[PDB]
């Protein structure tokens, strides 16, 4: 388990560096990218099995890899606190192979829906309705364009939703929320609802990374916490995002100390659709999308994965229950971690002003 977490954190930060765009807000879960894609490892030929061994550290013992995926996925998905749900579309006119059925219908925690993948309307509706019924705060998971193809149409597509739903354990008082400037990259003087409290939070300075750090816990029952990295003045968020490694996370864990902190944070959310197929390609792991290597169907030949879309959600809000200042009034990075082992479950940034009356 120590090795799995170490490897996941290293991959998570590399993946985030490959998708971060300083002009946009982002939330991704590389861990769930790994868990969802790993379901195809037992079905994969030599080229893709090698890719997944390199990218994710999967066991060469495929039986052990299946058991590992099951254990890790069950630990991650946690009811009311964090929902991590995969969904698979398969072309309905192709009979499935018996091992795919065994694994995807009767082994892995996932849902497979056969659809007419030549028709983007029912294909998108199957995905969107699944995530709506899952009550995971993502009501428009994909658009029709995300599943569309001209002939020869797609045969196989994968989806990951990761939603952090647990409330913060820090008591922000809404009487103290006010419109305050936030230095958005696209609107440096825009004012937005900004929460304020005095909290006894774990905090540190990190002079090498050039940021202040607070670890903001969620409700105790979730076992989760949000590390917020706020660049020092005169330092761009991109420098923190590109610099950070697991070694820095370890140093932060050693340096954090609980301290009465004057905390200011926008009342924010991030709900962002991303494309693991593109990001994994950038990291050198495009093989599963570029080589026809997965044994899914009975009599149509091995297939590539035609698409993999992820949609993540996180929001913060006030609670119904000083020797450091942490005023997050400029772009920051966040990491959602399991407190017990430090495993990073979701990572992102808040940088851009999105007017809710406009979009």
């Amino acid at each position: 388990d120590d090795a799995i977490v170490a490897a996941n954190n290293k991959f998570t930060l590399e993946y985030f560096k490959a998708c971060y765009d300083e002009k946009c807000n982002c939330a991704v879960s590389p861990y769930h990218v790994r868990l969802a894609l790993s379901m195809f490892y037992p079905l994969a030929g030599a080229a893709v099995q090698e890719d997944f061994q390199v990218a994710f550290g999967l066991p060469e013992d495929v039986h052990a890899a299946i058991e590992q995926q099951q254990r890790l996925a069950q630990q991650l998905h946690d009811g009311q606190h964090l929902k991590a749900l995969s969904f698979v579309l398969v072309e309905e006119t192709l009979r499935l192979d018996s091992e795919f059925e065994r694994l995807f219908h009767r082994t892995f925690q996932t849902t497979v829906e056969p659809v007419d993948l030549t028709d983007d309307i029912p294909s998108a509706l199957a995905v969107n309705s699944f995530y709506q019924r899952a009550n995971t705060e993502i009501e428009d998971f994909i658009g029709e364009g995300d599943v569309f193809s001209l002939p020869p149409c797609h045969k196989l597509m994968l989806f990951s939703g990761v939603s952090v739903l647990t409330p913060l354990a820090i008591r922000f008082n809404p009487a103290d929320t006010a419109l305050e400037l936030f230095q958005f990259i696209n609107a440096p003087t825009q004012r937005v609802s900004t929460m304020h409290t005095t909290a006894f939070v774990r905090r540190c300075l990190h002079n090498e990374l050039r940021c202040k750090v607070v670890d903001m816990p969620f409700d105790a029952a979730s076992g989760l916490s949000m590390l917020v990295l706020l660049p020092y003045d005169g330092t761009e968020l991109r420098q923190i995002v590109n610099s950070i490694t697991p070694a820095h996370l370890a140093q932060i864990d050693e340096r954090l100390q609980s301290c009465w902190t004057d905390l200011k944070l926008p009342k924010f959310f991030v709900r962002e659709k991303t494309d693991p197929k593109q990001t994994l390609g950038k990291l050198g792991y495009g093989g599963v999308f570029e080589i026809d290597d997965l044994h899914v169907f009975h009599d149509s030949g091995r297939t590539r994965l035609n698409g993999f879309i992820q949609h993540c959600y996180l929001a913060v809000s006030e609670s119904g229950s000083s020797e450091f200042e942490f005023h997050a009034n400029r772009p920051f990075m966040f990491l959602i971690r399991r407190t017990m082992d430090g495993n990073v479950l979701q990572v992102g940034n808040f940088s851009k002003y999105i007017d809710p009356d406009e979009q």
